[PDB]
């Protein structure tokens, strides 16, 4: 099925794609056409931010359906979130910023709740009220996600 | 003297502009040129997100400068910060952020140091610990900034 991706200036990008392809699938695709790289990409449909993990069908993403992309800038500091997936998440942050709020943005991006997530720096399960600057996370650093068992 | 404007897909937008002129009426050029909305335009520079009631000028912004335009965001919410002059300060934040990540914001903005800030909201002194959540902040609600030596 066809299916189109705008910015918010109204430049398209017209996509061949297969229902059960995911949303990571799709941000491939406009990094090979488009040359935006996959972590700067945020898909929005019917408002909401699209998890890389989901499929189109996941969010009834139909024949000639309109997807927006917003894109993020880089600025300043980025951290990494790893899972032993292999999978490599970049987020935008700041040294105050707390690891709930780094929680409550893995769960925007992922769809995971923030209370089955667990963030590790530094050998330590790390806690929700600190900041980022009190765990002496720095730029660049990866913080190791895993799941509540 | 002109200035650039650039989204993150490369697309360049040339303005004409002199130094007094405010971020507000380069927004309405960008409509203008655009069709995009003022309300969904977030304009980067310096590593701040610029204010619509200063000049370009005040932001040290020169002939062929660049400005990056960050577009609707999607996310949370504004809240407006009233300085001693009656000056606003607008944030972009969430509702996770804590009163110590708002004065980290502000010194980005404004240079001025988080040890040097006091918040008040609703006649109170807010702790740097607290979500703005914690303290029934909430979209478009407006912070006191107070000072201190």
């Amino acid at each position: 099925m066809q299916i189109f991706v705008k910015t918010l200036t109204g430049k398209t990008i017209t996509l061949e794609v297969e229902p059960s392809d995911t949303i990571e699938n799709v941000k491939a695709k406009i990094q090979d056409k488009e040359g935006i790289p996959p972590d700067q990409q945020r898909l929005i449909f019917a408002g909401k931010q699209l998890e890389d993990g989901r499929t189109l069908s996941d969010y009834n993403i139909q024949k000639e359906s309109t997807l927006h992309l917003v894109l993020r800038l880089r600025g300043g500091m980025q951290i990494f979130v790893k899972t032993l997936t292999g999978k490599t998440i970049t987020l935008e942050v700041e040294p105050s910023d707390t690891i709930e709020n780094v929680k409550a943005k893995i769960q925007d991006k992922e769809g995971i709740p923030p209370d089955q997530q667990r963030l590790i720096f530094a050998g330590k399960q790390l806690e929700d009220g600190r900041t980022l600057s009190d765990y002496n996370i720095q730029k660049e650093s990866t913080l190791h996600l895993v799941l509540r068992l």
